[PDB]
């Protein structure tokens, strides 16, 4: 029993952190195989930030200008191209400690593990959801850029995010591992803000579906509604609507603790009427949004606590 | 910017996670050297837990029953000893990616990353404190016995924790690598109960600097207390008492964001007698204790590991 915000080990990743120095520049690097990805701006030099030409800044550079570093051992460029926003610098030695991996375009509401690294260093390892508005709510402070997100499911990583940028409001945003951002971001300094962020709904569930699995139940409710009720309801709370394949996906849950989706779906129109009045739902006196239905299933056993 | 609740990067101690199986019962064990760690309860049956003579049980087992397998490989146990709640064995082989460790006792409000394994697998990591009642609130399901908690000091990797058992609560228990428990436990299938749960008001006062830190200032106000007037307040709402240590360590996050520590000691002092008001910190409307102040620091100044 218990319920954590848990994030994948790292060690599969941690391997794969190198440092990527062009100029002033230092971000990091994920080193899969012999290819080293990164952010592309790592080449930018100061005045081609507002509007950099990347093809151009690109083709002006040679291998020899990439300084790209592993613990205590510099790794040689041999080719640079790029991919959208993703810098790929191959190197003469395959990293040895390269996992079984694959690379993933995620949706919002998605969850991964972010191993936030500085000068190719992991420093920490989190977990977090792809907002509705296509940022991540990280902790990155300057140099945290080519810090990936991945989760792992099998023996596999599957990498889907990598950090380019922190917005005006501090909300990250980043693209997946072949170089399209997520949302509708770009990498230049030009004003940029996210649109107004939103619940998303479904991880609620999810998790009012983990606290009855580890004995709470205080916020159930002899009521059900209809989707649509709910709906109307729910987006009044800057709550994102919940659709027919989200009722499906909660459907374990609601067969693993009796409480069927509309009747749960009343329990959090319920909630978002009248607050919590000073309890608690797994510790937290707010709405968790950060653990999908899958998540749930992952982490909760398959006896619910009666 | 942002303020995550953020574990130590785990693959260090990844490495060194086996599986330890002696009849029935499979749980984890902490590969290092060549000795394989894990709780002692492992040599009991059912029976057993409910009233367990642990030094007669380990006399009747010999190497062979204990299989331990490091991921596709089985190691051979050559040894087996027994140090408090904690179960050492022997094996032929040493492993190969042990880091730099030491096994360190932490006290209460002292945080550490978890380790959850199942069946010598890594499955998650994540970060919580020991409780002043001496237990954590983990996410463990059966087969997680034997999971690791940890920090790292530069290159250093320091084991704190063992999981030994769920109490009746949902909150957990365990020892340090030495095999003491933390807290009033003991290893038996009998009636235990953790004491009443307390905060950790040092680590309150760490998160309220890295909500600070992070912009967050509505709940600065502008009056001081004593630390006495303060440790007053503080007991009455069961809040740990802040020593002169604590009020010392929380000194660097005073100087960076200019509050003195009595200053926002008077701002948890209001924040503990009116509530938030429909506010937030952090994004957060309960006051967060599973942040010490070494964490604060490292966080927004980024240490990398
Ligand atoms: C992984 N999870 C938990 C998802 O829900 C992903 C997701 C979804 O609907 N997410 C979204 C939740 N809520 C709000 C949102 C707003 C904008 C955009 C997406 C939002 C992504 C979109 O495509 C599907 C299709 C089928 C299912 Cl079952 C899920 C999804
Ligand atoms: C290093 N270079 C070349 C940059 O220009 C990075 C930078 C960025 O956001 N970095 C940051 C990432 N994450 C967190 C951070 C926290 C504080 C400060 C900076 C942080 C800074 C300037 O604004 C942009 C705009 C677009 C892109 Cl794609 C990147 C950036």
């Amino acid at each position: 029993s218990g319920f954590r915000k848990m994030a994948f080990p790292s060690g599969k990743v941690e391997g794969c952190m190198v440092q990527v120095t062009c100029g002033t520049t230092t971000l990091n690097g994920l080193w899969l195989d012999d290819v080293v990805y990164c952010p592309r701006h790592v080449i930018c030099t100061s005045e081609d930030m507002l509007n950099p030409n990347y093809e151009d800044l690109l083709i002006r550079k040679s291998n020899h200008n990439f300084l790209v570093q592993a613990g205590n051992v510099q790794l040689r460029v041999i080719g640079h191209s790029m991919q959208n926003c993703v810098l790929k610098l191959k190197v003469d030695t395959a990293n040895p400690k390269t996992p079984k991996y694959k690379f993933v375009r995620i949706q919002p509401g998605q969850t991964f593990s972010v191993l936030a690294c500085y000068n190719g260093s992991p420093s920490g390892v989190y977990q977090c959801a792809m907002r509705p508005n296509f940022t991540i709510k990280g902790s990155f402070l300057n140099g945290s850029c080519g810090s990936v997100g991945f989760n792992i499911d099998y023996d596999c990583v599957s990498f889907c995010y990598m950090h380019h940028m922190e917005l005006p409001t501090g909300v990250h945003a980043g693209t997946d591992l072949e170089g399209n951002f997520y949302g509708p971001f770009v990498d230049r300094q030009t004003a940029q803000a996210a649109g107004t962020d939103t619940t998303i709904t479904v991880n609620v569930l999810a998790w009012l579906y983990a606290a009855v699995i580890n004995g709470d139940r205080w916020f159930l409710n002899r009521f059900t509604t209809t989707l649509n009720d709910f709906n109307l309801v729910a987006m009044k709370y800057n709550y994102e609507p919940l659709t027919q394949d989200h009722v499906d996906i909660l459907g374990p849950l609601s067969a693993q603790t009796g409480i069927a989706v509309l009747d749960m779906c009343a329990s959090l129109k319920e909630l978002l009427q009248n607050g919590m009045n000073g309890r608690t739902i797994l510790g937290s006196a707010l709405l968790e949004d950060e653990f999908t239905p899958f998540d749930v299933v992952r982490q909760c056993s398959g006896v619910t606590f009666q």
